């Protein structure tokens, strides 16, 4: 009694329109007999073979195969002792015969020195081309022989062959049907072959027949006659097996695999060469009314150097920045405000005709300057602050350049160069530098973000291409637990993840100068943990989504929200009291802050603000793994 | 006659090791005969049929089918007069029988009121379930009858079928083979059927035979059986067709279709609520040495309001900000610099015990101040500038709040609050506002990026999904040119693109209140015509990528090089001359500048900094279309 099902009850669809594919289905498969499951096109026949191998639940029925119900420790359906073959060719297209016969080879614990030994016999028995040819150029008839040979070499004790001779010449059909008889002679195997060639199935021993959702009769072919008609017929092996297949997948498309190693370097060079550097090509409209106006980009600047004050208007000029500001001269203030208005400059200074006289009478006299006097020593400037980032550095430079001009007047002729100072003294910063830049605040948040997104793109179509290329539903029967496909995907992608994580760190620290006052060793550990969380975030997306087009847009749709909720281009303190609290329990918000306290401040792991990032990035790794595992086990 | 090939040559393998599948291949199909093409399993049989229909091109040979060669206007192979059923089931699984019949119905130009009668007749002839049952829900035998019916209803004059009776019971196979004879009694059509069931091929009358790349016999079966043996001889219709199919695959994912309409309202609300707002929570270490130290949040602030100068340190306090700055008090500067050092504050002020005495004199003698009294009225502050963004606001607030304190002293007893500012007066900005903010600079340029990236997510898995669900190999034969497949892919996605582009604009201008001074009419056109470039950019990715795994990686991996090279978070003036010059020739760098000159400045299209964005992004739309045309047309 290899297979025996009692009172099967299955149906498709809703209760309003039931299908009722199977009603009773009482059958018995003996040991050592070629069970032929003949029938009619339309009844439930494949749904019974797929229920024997435990691919579909029997819907409140009694089943018993090789000892017990499929998928139970008391049975043997999932394992090396049960053969299988799908109705359609479930074969990987990028694997050659010598590789597709070895991927299924040592899943069943088969030695590598015997798979090759028996491959020659299997290739000589049924005609096939050289073993080096990939199984995608094979014809429609040679793609069925490979499938027949793949799930027959391991010598099981039960065969679930269905339609194994569709698309072959009659001689090859006889040769195939002459093989199942020979291996079954000495009571060592059972065959459940079902075929649509009713005449060809006369060699069976327990020919079956189905009429309406149940077996009609199960007798010998020579006994079925004279009663109904007159004449004729009316572990370590599994892990290694699917680890050389993931590695082989990347090697098949060399040129694209090398592209992923040229993305982090290109994504980093652009960032370091664009963000942070100040503008150096902004012009100005100077209309100083104390010297003759000749030409346009030219004006005299021969002022006086010493105690005697003269031409002070062209002493503030040439004292401002000589590189970031370009000087162009206009004769009339009503023309300077015109040029900037039509986008020909970024501002317009204006020095009154009596500027030196008005300025020398404002410093000599203290707290006794009349309103008229303190109205012509002013430097009127109209700023085109429509950029909110260039006008900020323009108004931050004009007044800052006046400090040097003020010190030059005082520190060279009259007194010490310290009177012209605001009482607010900023001393020396404890941790940072007195000249902050936008390229130092954002770089901590970019290195942890580039790695996170690259890992997401890597493991985004990993769990979704298993059904794309087949070789999955027929591999579940082979004993591959769902927890091993996910585990091996982590190992193969983590190896290549570290190949680009180091490139990000090397090109951001060695080639481009970024301060690393803290421990360099712990920076590497935190970065690869974030990348591991990133690749774990791509598995839940792949597991939840089913369609190929349904998963690309979901990870792609998460680009901006994690770039704003995390603190990258703006401090986390600017958000309201509710959004900020919610935006703390996220993978990236508590990691950039921890990394920002290690690159600049120089703290160690023992500080409370540093190890929180490690604690908050490990929990999400576990949470992104159990959720993905639960979904895979669910279906 | 109908089909004839003269001296056909074809090989599959590379040089020095060819396959030599076909050598001469001379045959002739008669006017109305049933040409049965039998042969061995392994010779070139399917390749001959695929070369007849133009799917594969001969190497050095002459072909002539229905009055000329395939792909030429003289021969009607890529038209409605050639039937074609493939060896494998190339049927879309998400289409019901009625839908999958009407999709092929009005491709050949069949009236909608005529397809139903033929569908009913075919369903009655060959048994099938209800017409609204999904194809993917059918069995393995009922999925072949649908394919047979699809390539037969339009009544062609030449039927090309290969293996049309694999997977069906003999009772129905006899009826299938009894139908190709009844419809061929009159001299109207030719049937070219290749089958491996040689017993059923006797009904034809032009049986062929192949040994090695060459036809062997072209004789009648009753003549072949008596020659050298006894027995066992070894365009509007097309456009509407795939426009209700694109609109159909977007209706079976209502859970996802509603999600794509919620991404724009989530990516915008997060942006407007996190970026731009000034930080509100930060503390300071105030150690004013002029009042008794009680508790940790109390200093008895009472600075004798009026003209009398007393407790000027207390007067400077409560004058910084009542909202954004918190106050915490310490007794010793050696303890204030300790608390900030271990992350318990952001700075540490320090007022000397004689602050009022040393400050009431600095404003009294003025120029004649001695160095001893100079360094006794300074508010010593140590700033923890490790954030480079909060430490700037704090540095920009301590000195800015001193201006109010200075005016509060001048304008209190007897003076005018005018002689407290530097000789630099910034007047009134021509275009911008006197208080720039970071939220108004990134807004015109994130709105374009959001639309651009969402469009890429939409049309990225379009051209790579056509070959996944079949219905393409047999669609090229049915007169469907590559031009109309992509064109039909643009209209269906442009309609849904506008459904989320308006959501971005409405939630950014109407609700949150982003200013728009220039013209609201032309902003819609620019942001709609820019998103069209984004959806055309994704078609290039799908055209040049065969494997789907390279689509997510390429599309998602080309986003950071867009933010860092378009001027979104930094003006384009800091990059070197070479990088800046190259960057202007990009779809987004010349569009944000055009848009930034419309919401802020108020300019119109006639200005020559505005229409450049329209001109420099229309070109990229054309360039992204011809490139997708060339790759899709010829590979
Ligand atoms: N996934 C499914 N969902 C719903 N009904 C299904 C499904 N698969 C098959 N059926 C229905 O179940 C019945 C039997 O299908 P089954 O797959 O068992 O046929 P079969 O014996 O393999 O067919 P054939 O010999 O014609 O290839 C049919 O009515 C079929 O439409
Ligand atoms: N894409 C391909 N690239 C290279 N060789 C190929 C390709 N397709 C088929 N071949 C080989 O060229 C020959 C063409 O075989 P073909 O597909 O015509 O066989 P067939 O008669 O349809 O097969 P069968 O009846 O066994 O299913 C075979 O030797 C096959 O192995
Ligand atoms: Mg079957
Ligand atoms: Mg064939």
């Amino acid at each position: 009694h290899a297979v025996c099902v009692r009172h099967a009850f299955k149906q498709y669809g809703s209760k309003k329109n039931p299908n009722h594919v199977l009603s009773d289905l009482n059958m018995t498969v003996a040991k050592g007999t070629i069970y032929g499951l003949l029938g009619a096109s339309g009844c439930g026949k494949t749904t019974l073979l797929s229920c024997i191998v435990g691919r579909r639940r029997l819907n409140t029925g009694e089943i018993w195969v090789l000892g017990g119900k499929p998928g139970t420790k008391g049975s043997g359906v999932p394992g090396k002792r049960v053969g299988y073959m799908p109705q359609e060719i479930a074969l990987y297209g990028e694997f050659s015969i010598k590789e597709t016969m070895m991927y299924f080879g040592w899943i069943f614990g088969m030695e590598s020195s015997e798979i090759n030994e028996r491959l020659q016999f299997l290739l000589n028995f049924l005609d096939l081309p050289s073993q080096n040819r990939l199984v995608k150029n094979l014809s429609g008839g040679q793609q069925r022989r490979v499938s027949f040979a793949v799930a027959l070499m391991h010598d099981p004790e039960l065969l679930i062959l269905d339609q194994p001779t569709v698309g072959v010449d009659p001689l090859l059909r006889q040769s195939i049907w002459n093989h199942l008889v020979q291996i079954t002679k000495d009571g060592n195997k059972t065959v459940i072959i079902t075929t649509h060639y009713i005449e060809e199935a006369r060699q069976a021993h327990t020919i079956g027949l189905m009429r309406s959702g149940k077996l009609l009769a199960e007798e010998s072919p020579h006994v079925l006659l004279s009663m109904y008609g007159c004449q004729s017929l009316e572990s370590w092996g599994k892990i290694k097996a699917l680890l050389q297949k993931n590695f082989l997948r990347m090697w098949r498309n060399v040129g694209v695999m090398l592209f992923i190693f040229a993305l982090p370097v290109m994504q980093v060079i652009l960032f370091c060469l664009a963000i942070g550097r100040d503008p150096t090509g902004l012009k100005l409209a100077i209309v100083n009314h104390e010297k003759n106006y000749t030409n346009q980009s030219y004006q005299e600047c021969s002022f006086d150097y010493g105690c005697k004050f003269s031409y002070l208007s062209c002493r503030y000029l040439n004292n401002l920045r000589n590189s970031t500001i370009l000087k162009e001269y206009y004769p009339d203030p009503e023309s300077a405000v015109d040029a900037v208005k039509q986008g020909h400059a970024w501002g317009a200074l204006y020095f009154t005709e009596n500027f030196t006289d008005a300025l020398v009478a404002r410093m000599a006299l203290g707290k006794d300057a009349d309103p008229e006097t303190l109205d012509q020593s002013e430097v009127r400037v109209w700023l085109d602050m429509s950029n909110q980032q260039i006008g900020i550095i323009l108004q931050r430079d004009l007044q800052l350049s006046y400090q040097d001009f003020a010190k030059d007047l005082l520190g060279a002729c009259e007194q010490n160069p310290d009177l012209a100072e605001i009482p607010i003294s900023f001393k020396e910063p404890i941790y940072g530098s007195n000249k902050p830049s936008f390229t130092d605040f954002v770089a901590p948040g970019v290195i942890l973000t580039i790695v996170f997104f690259l890992a997401v793109a890597l493991t985004s179509s990993a769990l979704i291409i298993e059904r794309m290329e087949g070789l999955l539903d027929r591999s579940w029967v082979a004993g591959v637990t769902p927890g091993e496909i996910l585990f091996s995907h982590v190992v193969t992608q983590f190896v290549v993840m570290c190949g680009q994580t180091a490139l990000v760190l090397i090109f951001m620290i060695l080639v481009f100068g970024v301060q690393c006052k803290g421990d360099i060793g712990w920076v590497i550990v935190l970065t690869i943990l974030q990348g591991l969380c990133g690749m774990c975030f791509g598995f839940v997306i792949s597991a939840i989504c089913e369609l190929e087009r349904n998963a690309i847009q979901l990870a792609l749709g998460s680009f901006y929200p994690t770039l704003l909720l995390s603190g990258v281009i703006w401090p986390i303190e600017g958000m309201p009291t509710v959004l900020r609290y919610v935006s703390t329990f996220l993978p990236l918000t508590l990691a950039t802050t921890s990394l920002r306290a290690m690159l600049t401040r120089g703290w160690s792991i023992a500080e409370p603000a540093v190890y929180y990032g490690f604690l908050a990035t490990i929990i999400w790794i576990v949470a992104f793994l159990t959720i993905s595992m639960l979904v895979l086990r669910f279906k």
